[PDB]
DNA sequence: GCCATGACTAGTA
DNA sequence: CTACTAGCCATGG
């Protein structure tokens, strides 16, 4: 399997997570037939150019929280994204981006 | 080939 | 709950 094609099969399981849910790097990349890239889902996500319709917001850690970038700029930029959508995000003591996984997890 | 990087994760302490 | 591990694997130099 090219990369090329992992990218794409990636960005279609992406944009099916439906408006206000979200699902987990781990599940998309069981959902397209590869349970060990996980890593590679988040690259992904990061190679997306900013212009995209593919809803990269939607994708958080399978701990509910949404992943630390080098920068902080694209974390918080997820959380503006998912409570524009009616996600009710809450921080943490460590200062963490965190949701109620069972609530908003997209289970197909 | 090497190695460092990095939007990950189930497990363990 | 937190923190740290091994396993993980493409990417770029």
């Amino acid at each position: 399997m090219r990369m090329d094609e992992f990218y794409t099969k990636v960005y279609d399981a992406v944009c099916e997570i439906p408006y206000g849910k979200v699902s987990t790097y781990g599940e998309i990349a069981r959902y397209v037939g590869m349970p060990s890239y996980a890593r590679q889902v988040g690259q992904a996500m990061k190679h997306l150019h900013p212009e995209t319709h593919v809803p990269w917001h939607r994708v958080i850690n399978s701990r509910g929280t949404i992943s630390k970038r080098d920068i902080s700029a694209g974390e918080q930029r997820q959380k503006d994204r998912l409570e524009e959508e009616g996600v009710e995000i809450y921080q943490t003591s460590l200062g963490e981006y965190k949701l109620n996984l069972p609530e908003y997890m997209w289970k197909p």
